[PDB]
C-alpha cells in the first residue's frame, strides 16, 4: 500500500491562481498544500481560492479574487494576497481574526514554496508569498504550507516585474482562482 518516497510533505488539497499583468492574462499557478502537516492554514488558503466562506468581519470577500502581488522582490519572493484593503497593509483569515502560527517543521529551503506573510508570531491573515530563493532566514517565522507544482515560469515572470524595494513595475493580480477538484 506504500507506493513512493517523498522528501518533501504529502500535497493534500490543489489550487490555483489565474494570473493577469497588465489587465492581461498572463497564465495559471497551480498550488499544492500540505494539508496532512498544517491543516488549518492550508484550509484557510484554499478557502480563500473559492471563496466559499462569504463575506469577512471586515467587509470584504474572503476571497483572493482580484488581490494584486502588492510586494515583489527579485532573488526573493513574491507577495500578495491582501483581500481587505488590497494595498499590503490589510488581509484577514477565515478564522475571524488572525490565527496562531501552525508549525515551522516545512522550512524555506528552496524556490516555489508557499508561505504565510505576517507582522509577528501568530499574526497569519491572507497574505501569502511565493519563495523564488531558498529563505533559510525565515524560518520559526513564517508557516510554509505549500508549494507550486504548476507553472514557476509565472511566478519567474511577476518576479522580473519587481524591484528591490519591492514596489511592483506592473498590475499584477489573482485575476480568478479556485480548486482543482479531481
Amino acid at each position: 500500500f506504500a507506493t513512493r518516497v517523498i522528501s518533501a510533505p504529502k500535497v493534500t488539497k490543489k489550487v490555483f491562481f489565474k494570473i493577469s499583468i497588465n489587465g492581461e492574462d498572463a497564465g495559471t499557478i497551480k498550488f499544492g498544500l500540505f494539508g496532512d502537516d498544517v491543516p488549518k492554514t492550508a484550509e484557510n488558503f484554499r478557502a480563500l481560492c473559492t471563496g466559499e466562506k462569504g463575506m469577512g468581519k471586515l467587509g470584504k470577500p474572503l476571497h483572493y479574487k482580484g488581490s494584486p502581488f502588492h510586494r515583489v522582490i527579485p532573488n526573493f519572493m513574491i507577495q500578495g494576497g491582501d483581500i481587505t484593503s488590497g494595498n499590503g497593509y490589510g488581509g484577514e483569515s477565515i478564522y475571524g481574526s488572525k490565527f496562531a502560527d501552525e508549525s515551522f517543521k516545512i522550512t524555506h529551503d528552496g524556490p516555489g514554496l508557499l508561505s504565510m506573510a505576517n507582522s509577528g508570531p501568530n499574526t497569519n491573515g491572507s497574505q501569502f508569498f511565493i519563495t523564488t530563493v531558498p529563505c533559510p532566514w525565515l524560518n520559526g517565522k513564517h508557516v510554509v504550507f505549500g508549494k507550486v507544482i504548476e507553472g514557476m515560469e509565472i511566478v519567474k515572470k511577476i518576479e522580473s516585474l519587481g524591484s528591490q524595494s519591492g514596489t511592483p513595475k506592473a498590475k499584477i493580480i489573482i485575476a480568478d482562482c479556485g480548486e482543482i477538484t479531481e
